[PDB]
């Protein structure tokens, strides 16, 4: 029951994220159903890394049960010879592959800090999720409040979210989140073919950012 906590999240309580996200999160992501992900061990590595940038929240009730997170990473400017790492590489999954190749891509194409070029730190919020009974109660608002502590207290000015859905994007326009880049689906062929092709109202990626 109530009220919540919101603490900072810990790597011990990455099984407990982990279930968390199974049942609220993972299978709303409109990439995941179109492919039918099932059960994916690589997806639930890959969403564990950015705990230990120490920014990540969670919202913790009466129980001690996680209703809600904002998991968050810190990017750095990069620069102009430097190549990420591509996340696709090594991928044993390859449904899961293919979303990561598109994540590859979408970096390759649009670089947040050619929109900040001053800006030298960059707060990427990667998952927010709320428990199904505890939803329309401000928890998303006041996990994103608590990163925005983090980012006065840190001189970061601003907030970057990548959305795969488009109603994750007016969340965070709702949260006072602008778009910045988008990427078609109908647009990505990086064989010359279209890999995804969701459900109507996703019609791409879609960059968010807010300055702080
Ligand atoms: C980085 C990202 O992933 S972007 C974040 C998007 N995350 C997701 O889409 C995961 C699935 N959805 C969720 O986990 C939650 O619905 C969230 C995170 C989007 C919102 O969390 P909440 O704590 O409910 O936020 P909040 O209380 O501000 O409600 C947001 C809106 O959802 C609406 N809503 C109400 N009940 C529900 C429900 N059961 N499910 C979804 N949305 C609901 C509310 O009416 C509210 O509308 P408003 O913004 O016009 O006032």
């Amino acid at each position: 029951h109530m009220p919540y906590t919101i603490e900072l999240i810990q790597p011990e309580d990455g099984e407990a994220v982990i279930a968390m996200l199974k049942t609220f999160f993972f299978k709303a992501e409109p990439l995941n159903t179109f492919l039918d992900l099932g059960e994916c061990k690589e997806l639930e590595k890959y969403s564990l890394k950015p705990l230990p940038d120490n920014c990540s929240y969670k919202a913790v009730n009466k129980k001690g049960e996680i209703i809600g997170v904002f998991l968050n990473g810190l990017m750095r400017r990069p620069s102009p010879d430097d190549v990420p790492e591509k996340a696709a590489d090594s991928c044993e999954h390859p449904k899961f592959k293919k979303i990561l190749s598109l994540m590859d891509h979408v970096e390759e194409q649009f670089n947040i800090f050619d929109v900040y070029p001053d800006e030298e730190l960059i707060l990427d919020g990667k998952i927010l999720s709320v428990d199904t009974n505890y939803r329309g109660l401000g928890i998303a608002g006041r996990l994103t409040e608590r990163a925005y502590e983090y980012m006065r207290e840190n001189g970061i000015n601003v907030y970057h979210v990548l959305c795969s859905s488009h109603y994750s994007a007016r969340v965070m326009e709702k949260l006072g989140f602008h778009e910045v880049f988008r990427m078609q689906f109908a647009d990505y062929k990086p064989q010359g073919e279209v890999v995804f092709k969701p459900a109507a109202p996703h019609v791409g990626i879609q960059v968010m950012a807010k300055e702080v």
